[PDB]
């Protein structure tokens, strides 16, 4: 029923900064997409983002204690934060990677992910929509 | 409009093996899940699996004459060809990649796909699912 | 005199999440084990734990200006923050660096640590006790 | 005409600690100094300084939006941080890397940098003066 | 009750050799520390030493057939001997590897051990009073 | 009071070959700006450059004999001569390491300098004007 | 009862090639002593070799649902085929791997196998009588 | 006098895909250029192209029987097949090594070839007039 | 006609320790079940086993002067003894390696062996048998 | 029209030193196939040797300049200098990169050219006709 | 006056095994060259083999209490034992490493040796006169 | 009779610059030695010192002509030059490579030679008598 997207660092700036790469659609507007396609699959979508660590963190423990699944772009700490692996580890319910760009068409310290081992699946670069598609997966495995 | 499904090695013991890991769906109930979304999303998928390389990439070059998405699962050779990435290269329509299980909590060695750099994007570890989300990305960007 | 115990990244999960693991004793529970062995030995223990690494560089800081000594158990940034390691290298009194599980039995990423080559001494896989020891060990060194 | 002068964690540490390998000079010291000399060169130095990640990216952000340009002194966060590389991808205006000390003549991980490869350049080991030298190239640079 | 101190090679050198570094303590010195601290914690320590990994095998052997505890500091077969660490495999007991010295502030080969993988726990650069801090754990631990 | 200021291989060629990468300025016109500035700043610039490696060290030996400052743009040598780097090391003065391109932005090879961990410090990418802010280190230090 | 001997690319130019390496034994030779040694054994060998990694995989599937043992010489495909190793992955009954040439003698690619991780047990380098002495082992375990 | 040019996977698309790349020129019109090339050089030119690498090995076992010369585009598999090097250690005329494209320019990992350590000569980037300049030393070396 | 069976560090142990993994057969049984199948094979087996090195490498040299063939298990120093190596290169007979447990799929490290390269073959994973298998090669090759 | 031959380090022994290697064939008459050669296809051939970096860039830099097309043997300085890359890549005739040896057959240091990037191809192991190949090629593309 | 020469594994077995390699002299010959030779330069060499590594660190515990200097070919040990440099690290004369073959023109495990950080000198290649030579440097040093 | 003493780039500067590492033995007093000690062998010793990779090519082409032993101290160049490696591979006299210094006990890029797997051996660290010791091994080996 409830599900957590959580944006990690740079993700407020989304639909700024670079629009041929990740779209021209801003982090509003991506919350407003999110909540309409989670009303739409019978789910509800508390979507939060962050460009702090502790924060991020925080909002794991939380849907850990709650046993709700995550959907989570952690940003630039995707590649970096063996912290953020240990509090997702802890989660009981599905744990979607997602990430906006296509990351192994990018430089190599983008190909790896402290995060995928510990998930339950991974999409990338399939825009936006990756966060559209990770509401379904978990609208049909309830 | 029309979609493209194309399984490599070992796909076709789908469903046989390692009911726990993959699933118990096998590789013609996987064509009956994926034609029947398809239709739903009104596409249709021409889905097929080999063994072999050669084969494999006779597939890709016909959707290559004919501008026609691919949504590939090339099974090992995922991990190992050179030649399957060059014959994707030549796709002028999105390319998916997408493995049932999730590779990166699995061996090293598969954590390295030949094709993520040149897809548009990457579904891992959503089971046999990702094929239908593939579809639905396909759907939303035509 | 004045000990500092240091908790880093999701130190304040202990005691839930993993019993078979880490212990089922409690960040809480540890702050009153900690604290009655410290004044058993006649010194005082001010332990204090943050998910967020700009506090615990800022405590380091403190314990710097102080000379005070610290045992620190950083959690996922012992294995990824120069910032730490750089705020550490302050320390004129003893460092010890203390991890509850046996970071060597884990994977490779966690055993490399930034801190050991500036640390005192290190103790790890002697779950909560490890805390305990590096307390004698800086009441046998005053 | 502005120009932001951002300084990362242990920072505001400079001038106690190490007086053989930084100066003595304070971070008060080192505001003083940046903001008489860009004042000199008829320029507006704002200086900030942070042991916070989402702190440094916030500045980053602000001098995005701005178009104004950075000296970025990111300490330890200079060879672990993605985030706030991404964060400075977005700069238009210029990038100029800085660091006290010669990162090359110390420990192998110091040697590579994250912000590098998308700086304008990199002053590293001239002292405090390599800020008024970052100064004086945007200086001469409008 | 009965508790195993197995010192490999060089061992026998300490309290020669490097005063600064590890401590003017001997080694007959260090035996005799060890038996008193055990006493007092209601222990028998056994401690012994050899150059020869025959020699040390034979020790682990008789400790796997007691069911005994150790506290191993293997000298330089730590960073080398697979022999012994499969000795160690078979201990049913607690396994503690303790150095004199920290291990991690030395050469990068003293930084990986082929005994941590398998020990309880370590303690290194805690000096000789890692020996002792060995003891009151396993003596915490019946 | 005296500067001498050195470039290696194919530094010659400036201000040909690449006019968008280096500058349109030539090595000649370089000379005439050095120059221009130290005298400005109260020194000498001798602007010598050479293909030949021998030259270089030449002109490094008598820098040491005479205890001069050096800012030395080694060209390719940068990252292949360890015979460059052996005459530098002898060098009592300054010895300031510049580079008109950003060497971190190209490849992997140029990111590593055998010059750099003996230098007093590196300007690297801001074109021409790294000459000009060497010399100015140069000025407030003596 | 039946075993089945699957050799792969180039096995079948055996006995020519290379006299003084692998043996003047041909693969219809090679066939015959199987075949002949197995009956002696009690056992039936299916003996087939192909260069299609297809066909071989057809092969390992035919053997895994038929719960059948295998002894599998996979030449080339050995250091370099996922898609073999996970079609043997499968196999319930013993997998031998077996190299005529010791592999470890030869360049350091030959030294790696995707096959052995998964094989009950490995003999190289002895030659034609290794598919004799792997037969005797599946003669010994049943 | 016959020379076997072979052709591996994706080299039947030449002339398609991707003109400013490897030329427009189709694999049929290179077959014609070849072959009359030979004749002008008093040479028969048998050109044949597959995805198969089991046709691919066959052709070399053909050519190795025939003591036959080859030159050997083969495509992806240059840089993963060790079964394909192996069947080409057995020829006794000489092995041509050509690539269309300077593989040397292009991703890492097509600058390793398992060819070229056992071909007589490799040409790349020469375009296909490399085809020709190998028939042209095979001319000249009988 | 003679053949000398070393077995190496912890080989005494089998039988004990790990019922699972190597078979509940003793060594003492071990050294049965060879001479029983040497004296049916018309060969005499020299079973012997020691802890030392320098033991192993004495019978090495005694089988070296009498030219008579070795089945070597050394334990451990598989992976990490040059001193064992060089013993073994001077031995005239044949060298067969042998592991009773599949040293490939275990930890990394057991993955090269110091005795491969210079052995005849290896045989592994195939438990006591191996040793059996080793004989029988030996009495086929005289 | 105008072709520049220029050979490196150690070309000048050619025909001394190693007979069955590079052929009994001295540099003099090298020159004169060359030029024999190129006349015949109606081109003059500059054709240069140096034991000199300097004048090999020299002459590189004079190419440049005059738009001339360069056939390339830098002998040691393939694998070794960054400096003799910078200058050729300045040329914008085509660059043929030619080595008489195959110098994929011999160490591995051999393997990595700093020239093949940047040349327009390579010709390798084709023994002193290379040279004449790539003056064909230029021929041809003119 | 006295010297220590201590040759480790292998080294009783001089003057069998290879005589091409390391000379026909045996090593009771070497121990009468070297006495003799150490003799005419006024010195006494005490000449000492063993196979056991606990035999080689004795003798150098005796050297170094008394102060003697240490001629040391410890065979493969050189490429292995961390315990042998641990012993050598208190000389407190000079150690000097001979090995009588070239081990850099060998197998690439041999061109690093734990010891010849720690030693004076190094002397390899240059067969069993490097003792001699040895023995000089220390005559000239006293 | 006659022997080559051949120094690389800096040993000019022996005798300046680093008094306690290499001696404050000039390159003219080092002549000085070598010639008398030469004579008094019964040998000549010329001894040439250049910074120009080209002259000590020259003087390499030379010995090798005149089949003359070569004591090659090649200064930064040993780490670094094929082009060096590939004229001394020519030599058919002995060829010992000398350096003053301890090269293993310096940074990690001095302890690669690409002169050592050609050399007859090799002497480091003995100082300025290692070219003496090399003498005398070329006296006692004619
Ligand atoms: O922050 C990151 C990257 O560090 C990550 O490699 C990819 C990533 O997770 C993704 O494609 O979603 C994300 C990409 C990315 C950014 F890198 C970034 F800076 C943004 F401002 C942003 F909106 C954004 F989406
Ligand atoms: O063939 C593979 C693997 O080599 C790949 O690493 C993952 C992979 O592409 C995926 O999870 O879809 C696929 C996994 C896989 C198998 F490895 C396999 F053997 C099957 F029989 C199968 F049905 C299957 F799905
Ligand atoms: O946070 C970490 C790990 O990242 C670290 O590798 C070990 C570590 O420092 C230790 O064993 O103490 C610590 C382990 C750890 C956790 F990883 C964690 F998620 C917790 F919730 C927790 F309570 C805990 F103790
Ligand atoms: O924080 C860092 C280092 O992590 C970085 O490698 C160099 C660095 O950026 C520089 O030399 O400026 C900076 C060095 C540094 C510190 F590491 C530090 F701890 C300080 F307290 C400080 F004032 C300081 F300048
Ligand atoms: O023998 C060793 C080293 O090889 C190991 O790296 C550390 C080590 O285990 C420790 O710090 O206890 C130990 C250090 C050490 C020594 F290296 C040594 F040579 C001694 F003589 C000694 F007394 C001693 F304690
Ligand atoms: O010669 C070099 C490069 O090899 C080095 O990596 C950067 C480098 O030192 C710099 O950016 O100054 C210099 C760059 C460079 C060149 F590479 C070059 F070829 C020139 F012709 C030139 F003028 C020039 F400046
Ligand atoms: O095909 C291979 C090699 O690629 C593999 O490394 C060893 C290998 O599996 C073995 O020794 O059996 C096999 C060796 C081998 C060959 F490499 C080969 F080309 C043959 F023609 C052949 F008959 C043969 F046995
Ligand atoms: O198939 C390959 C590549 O995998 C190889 O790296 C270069 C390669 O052998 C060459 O440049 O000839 C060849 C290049 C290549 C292709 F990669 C390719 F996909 C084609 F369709 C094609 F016609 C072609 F020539
Ligand atoms: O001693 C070893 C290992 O170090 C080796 O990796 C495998 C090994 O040679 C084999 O499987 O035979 C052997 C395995 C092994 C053991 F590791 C061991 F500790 C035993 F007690 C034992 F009986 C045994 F057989
Ligand atoms: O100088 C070199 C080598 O360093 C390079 O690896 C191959 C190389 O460029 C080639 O095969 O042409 C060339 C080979 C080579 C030599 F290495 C050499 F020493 C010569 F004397 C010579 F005549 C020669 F041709
Ligand atoms: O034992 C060794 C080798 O492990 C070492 O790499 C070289 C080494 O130290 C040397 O050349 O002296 C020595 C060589 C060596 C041997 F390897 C060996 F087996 C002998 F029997 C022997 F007499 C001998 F001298
Ligand atoms: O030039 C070098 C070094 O590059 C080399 O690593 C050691 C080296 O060959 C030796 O110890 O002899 C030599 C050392 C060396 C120097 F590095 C140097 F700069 C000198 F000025 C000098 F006199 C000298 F001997």
């Amino acid at each position: 029923l409830i599900v957590n997207v959580i944006n990690g660092p740079n993700l407020g700036r989304l639909g700024r900064r670079e629009p041929a790469v990740y779209g021209g659609t801003t982090h509003d507007e991506l919350v407003a997409l999110i909540e309409r396609e989670a009303a739409e699959l019978g789910l509800k979508a508390v979507v939060r983002q962050s460009d702090s660590e502790a924060q991020l963190l925080d909002w794991i423990h939380q849907a850990a204690d709650a046993a709700e699944p995550v959907i989570l772009n952690a940003g630039g700490l995707t590649h970096t934060s063996v912290a953020l692996r240990d509090a997702c580890a802890e989660l009981s319910a599905p744990l979607i990677e997602v990430h906006i760009s296509n990351v192994h068409a990018r430089e190599e310290f983008r190909r790896h992910s402290y995060l995928s081992p510990i998930a339950t699946g991974v999409i990338v670069g399939l825009g936006i929509q990756g966060y559209l598609l990770a509401l379904r997966y978990l609208a049909e495995h309830v």
